[PDB]
């Protein structure tokens, strides 16, 4: 229902797009600076690609939210909203988080994770588009997709947790409580939204989303930004 | 015309999406389980990476089949339909097809085989919604990026079939019987339908690709499956 | 407004679609010819897989303008279009010709500007669909995207001129005066166009950007190839 308050929700959109940009920005910055938690100019002078993973999805939720902010300011129902269709958005940005976590901590089967994020997604957005019976469908099959996904990521992460140090394990720490204690929170604002349930409405549903947006994007890749310059640092620098 | 069967089609779809998850989530289960025919925990202790490819397109054409049959059972026309659209959900999925399949034989240009396959079914896609004397137009573009793409691939192998022990050249042959016997009965079913010459009904033409994917995706994957078991331990265990 | 000469539009489309994958056509068959620019057989017998981009990218340009030769035929508009929206094409390829140039140069960063690049499409493609004065807005976001894009692409490219032989310096400058003497035309053109300042007609633009695309796709991509034949042979077969 077109009745919500739109400029508010393109304010917080537009907040959120300079916070996720200006942090995308700057561990793009801080990682050619250099390797170690001080400053490395790389051995061979060039940063590893999969590294500046962390960086453009930032950048590319920014983008996403600066075309959500568009939208909303426009009153919304744009040709081009990026809104009207949710977890759209996610599914360009979401399998990649997952495939940066995996190359900063080596963990196997990178290519299973992050299929099983981009169809979990899919399976999300199909899952509101379908105003029958048949929504919850999608959404079951969405959790059968992630609960294997939400699990034997548990396990890999807690068994290469014992091996970093308490340093490293610290951000690791704070990443995983971001990772598995956020990402699940999705599904139930779905079971809670007009969607489901009916406790959050629709105009609470865009902002509680906006918020849960620089935790999962811009925090998460901060995080793993300095998890990754004690990493480097202690594996290069100190030699641990 | 929304005359067909369709109970029937969401059972026969629903029946094989149990049937191509339930295979895919074997080979992935075998996979893990050991390298050679018997057993090996890996010398590394983690599966390569691309090795998981063809059990992550059951799961992948598993799901999509999934999504099919929740859009039959509601009676068809949902908003997310993937039946709507043909061979778009094949996009996803058949290009990695042959990209397993490149992988497991090391055959090169795999990329140029890939965006082969992937413009192929795009041509194809563009060749129904377009209710004029064109749709032949896109079927010919399609022919004409798929013959090469036939070709070029008996030629690497047929080359290498010679190389590999019989034991594995069983399977490898009978991969290739799936594969140069059934893709390109894809475009002979195209002309027949109601979109060609009109031999096949939509409600038959929906069923015979239904059947037409457990050996396309599920028992062609079974074999690279085995294929692979049969190659692993013959180079691997036995040395050869 | 339907009332331009779509019978030419067709036939500008269907001559560059026969130059575009015929230029592809030949890079992929000389590439397979041999190594150096007179001749060489690999020394694994195996062409490198990124060495291949160029030339499916034109028969990528080739096959998408065939689909647009097919929309003018059928005096436009039809359902398979690549027309209506505009640069959504450009989306599959050009992220992918700049790929290629990270590849052939070895220039960094190649994630960095592969989703540059991705994105600032991206934003021209929502830049039309909306017709308020938010269609600059995403013009902006793009702009946001491209110019630190165009910089830092240059930066290399100088850093690296420096370093090839004059004869491989000769194509690489050519293909940077395509680079960066034809790609910042495209923003160009579309501030004068119709949607923008209106100078440029919706006839015109199509044949313009028809033109456009021979030096982007296929003439850069010819380009690609001889300085890489220069590269290979000065490198390998010279041993320089
Ligand atoms: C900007 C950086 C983005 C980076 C990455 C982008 C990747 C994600 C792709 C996003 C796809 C966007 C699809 C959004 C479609 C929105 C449809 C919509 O809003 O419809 C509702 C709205 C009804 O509302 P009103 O008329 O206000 O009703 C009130 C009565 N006065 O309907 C319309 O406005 C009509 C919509 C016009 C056509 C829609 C065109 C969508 C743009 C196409 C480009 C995207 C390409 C997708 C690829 C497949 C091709 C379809
Ligand atoms: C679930 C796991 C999937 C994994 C991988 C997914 C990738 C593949 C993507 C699939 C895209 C799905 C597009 C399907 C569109 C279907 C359109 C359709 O059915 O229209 C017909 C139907 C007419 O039928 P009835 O009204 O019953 O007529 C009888 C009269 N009583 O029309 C409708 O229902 C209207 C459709 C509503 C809008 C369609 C919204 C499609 C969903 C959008 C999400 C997909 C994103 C695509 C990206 C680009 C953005 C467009
Ligand atoms: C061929 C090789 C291609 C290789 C790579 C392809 C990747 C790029 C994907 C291209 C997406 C194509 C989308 C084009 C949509 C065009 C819509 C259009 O033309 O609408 C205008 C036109 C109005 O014009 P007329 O009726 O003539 O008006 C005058 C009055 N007599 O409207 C129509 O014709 C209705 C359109 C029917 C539905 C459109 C179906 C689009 C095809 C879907 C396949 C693409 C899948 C996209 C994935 C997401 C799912 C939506
Ligand atoms: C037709 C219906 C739709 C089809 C598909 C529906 C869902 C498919 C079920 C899951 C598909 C795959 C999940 C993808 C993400 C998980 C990644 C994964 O499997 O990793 C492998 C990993 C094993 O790795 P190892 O090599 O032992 O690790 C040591 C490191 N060397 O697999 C596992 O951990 C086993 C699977 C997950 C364990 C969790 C156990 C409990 C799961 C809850 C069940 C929920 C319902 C789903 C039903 C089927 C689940 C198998
Ligand atoms: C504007 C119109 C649309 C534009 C494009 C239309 C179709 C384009 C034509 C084909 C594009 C490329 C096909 C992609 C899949 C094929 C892969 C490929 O070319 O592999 C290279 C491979 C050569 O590899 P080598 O290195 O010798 O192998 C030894 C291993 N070291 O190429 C070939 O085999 C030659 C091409 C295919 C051989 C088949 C010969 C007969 C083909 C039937 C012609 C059908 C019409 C198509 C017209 C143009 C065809 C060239
Ligand atoms: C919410 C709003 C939308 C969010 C995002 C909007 C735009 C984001 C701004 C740019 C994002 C990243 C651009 C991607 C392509 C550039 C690639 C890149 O950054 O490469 C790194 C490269 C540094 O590499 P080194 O390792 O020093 O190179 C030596 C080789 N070893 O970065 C740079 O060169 C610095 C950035 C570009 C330099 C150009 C300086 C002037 C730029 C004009 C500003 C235009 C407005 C954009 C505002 C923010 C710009 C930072
Ligand atoms: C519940 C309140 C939530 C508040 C929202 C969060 C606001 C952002 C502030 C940081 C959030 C996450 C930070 C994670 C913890 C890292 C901080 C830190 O201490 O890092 C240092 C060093 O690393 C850093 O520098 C990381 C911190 C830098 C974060 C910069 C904030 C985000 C950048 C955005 C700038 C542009 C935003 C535009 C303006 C916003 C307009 C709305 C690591 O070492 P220490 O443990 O201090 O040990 C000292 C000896 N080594
Ligand atoms: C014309 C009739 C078609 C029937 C449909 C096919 C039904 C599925 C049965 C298998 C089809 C393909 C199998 C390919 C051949 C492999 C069988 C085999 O023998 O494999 C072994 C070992 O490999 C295997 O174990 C592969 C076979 C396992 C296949 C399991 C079937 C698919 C899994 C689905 C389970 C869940 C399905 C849900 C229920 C369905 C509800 C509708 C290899 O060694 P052998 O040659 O026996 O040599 C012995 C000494 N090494
Ligand atoms: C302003 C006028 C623009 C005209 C449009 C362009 C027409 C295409 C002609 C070539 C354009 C770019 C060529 C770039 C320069 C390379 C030419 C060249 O000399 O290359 C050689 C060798 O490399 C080549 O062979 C590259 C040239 C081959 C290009 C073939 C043209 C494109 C192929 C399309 C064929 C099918 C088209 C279908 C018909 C069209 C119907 C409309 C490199 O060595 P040289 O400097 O001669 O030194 C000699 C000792 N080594
Ligand atoms: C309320 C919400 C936000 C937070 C609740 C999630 C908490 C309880 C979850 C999130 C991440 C989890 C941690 C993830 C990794 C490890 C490392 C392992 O070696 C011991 C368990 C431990 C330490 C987990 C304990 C439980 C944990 C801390
Ligand atoms: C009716 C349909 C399903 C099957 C017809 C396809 C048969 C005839 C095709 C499919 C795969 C093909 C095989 C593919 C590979 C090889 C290996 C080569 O070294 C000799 C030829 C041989 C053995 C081919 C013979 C023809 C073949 C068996
Ligand atoms: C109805 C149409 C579209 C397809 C149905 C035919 C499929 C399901 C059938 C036809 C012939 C069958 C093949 C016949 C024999 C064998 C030998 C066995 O050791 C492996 C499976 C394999 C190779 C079968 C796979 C399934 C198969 C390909
Ligand atoms: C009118 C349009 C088409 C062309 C104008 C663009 C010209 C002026 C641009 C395009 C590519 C540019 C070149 C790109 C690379 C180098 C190598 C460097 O070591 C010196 C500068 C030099 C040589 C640049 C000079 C300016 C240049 C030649
Ligand atoms: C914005 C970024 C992230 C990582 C968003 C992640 C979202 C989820 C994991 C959502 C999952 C869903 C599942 C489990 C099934 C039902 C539908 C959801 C889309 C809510
Ligand atoms: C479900 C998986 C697979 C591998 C499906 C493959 C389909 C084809 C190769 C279809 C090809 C077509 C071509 C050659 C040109 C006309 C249109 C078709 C889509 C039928
Ligand atoms: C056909 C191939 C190429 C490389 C096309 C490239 C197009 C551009 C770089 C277009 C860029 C745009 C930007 C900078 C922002 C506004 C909108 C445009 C789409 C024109």
């Amino acid at each position: 229902i077109n009745d919500m308050d739109y400029p508010l929700l393109g304010s917080i959109c537009a907040v959120c797009c300079v916070f996720v940009a200006g942090s995308g920005i700057w561990m793009l910055y801080r990682l050619d600076l250099g390797m170690g938690y001080s400053c490395k100019p790389y051995k061979s002078g060039r940063a590893p690609e999969v590294n500046s993973l962390s960086g453009i999805i930032c950048l590319l939720c920014g983008t996403m939210y600066a075309a959500k902010s568009f939208d909303f300011f426009d009153g919304g129902g744009t040709p081009f909203s990026l809104n009207w269709y949710w977890y759209l958005d996610y599914v360009f940005t979401a399998p990649l988080l997952i495939l940066d976590f995996a190359f900063t901590l080596d963990l196997p089967h990178k290519i299973r994770y992050f299929f099983a994020v981009f169809l979990t997604l899919w399976c999300g957005v199909a899952a509101f588009v379908t105003p029958s019976a048949y929504r919850f469908a999608y959404y079951a099959l969405g959790c059968c997709w992630f609960t294997p996904f939400a699990l034997s990521l548990m396990r890999h992460v807690k068994e290469r947790y014992l091996v970093y140090p308490p340093k490293c394990q610290r951000w690791l720490f704070w990443a995983c409580v971001i990772f598995f204690g956020f990402w699940p929170m999705f599904p139930i604002l779905f079971i809670f939204s007009w969607l489901g349930t009916g406790h959050i409405s629709q105009q609470a549903f865009y902002i509680i989303h906006a918020f849960l947006d620089l935790t999962c994007k811009s925090i998460f890749g901060i995080l793993m930004t300095v998890f990754r310059l004690e990493l480097e640092e202690h594996t290069e620098v100190q030699g641990l």
